[PDB]
């Protein structure tokens, strides 16, 4: 599993992993990548949905 | 690898993972276990360092 932080961006994620709610809940893993959001404003977290853009996330690492 | 996003609080990530930056490079694992920032706020990005809890991060998953 390789977990890429996307500069301004979210969390790549790409190989075998699960997704888990504290709770215990199941989070749906497609095509063995997802996208996390890192900037804390996604409106469908904890999947990046493109917020990072508009609250212009300043994170260059 | 099981990546447990806390409510208000970071991705745990655990299990056989890298994490590396989208330039190539390669940043720190400890001990097969991480904690990424979700909230945005972290200094010390990419990993939590607590800012969660200052801006009282609201994510209830
Ligand atoms: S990193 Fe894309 S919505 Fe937060
Ligand atoms: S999730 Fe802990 S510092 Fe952002």
């Amino acid at each position: 599993v390789v977990i890429t932080a996307r500069n301004n961006g979210p969390y790549h994620i790409k190989g075998s992993f699960r997704i888990v709610t504290q709770g215990g809940r199941e989070l749906p893993v497609e095509q063995g990548q997802a996208w996390l959001c890192r900037c804390g404003h996604s409106l469908n977290k904890p999947f990046c949905d493109g917020s990072h853009k508009r609250v212009e996330f300043d994170s260059n690492l």
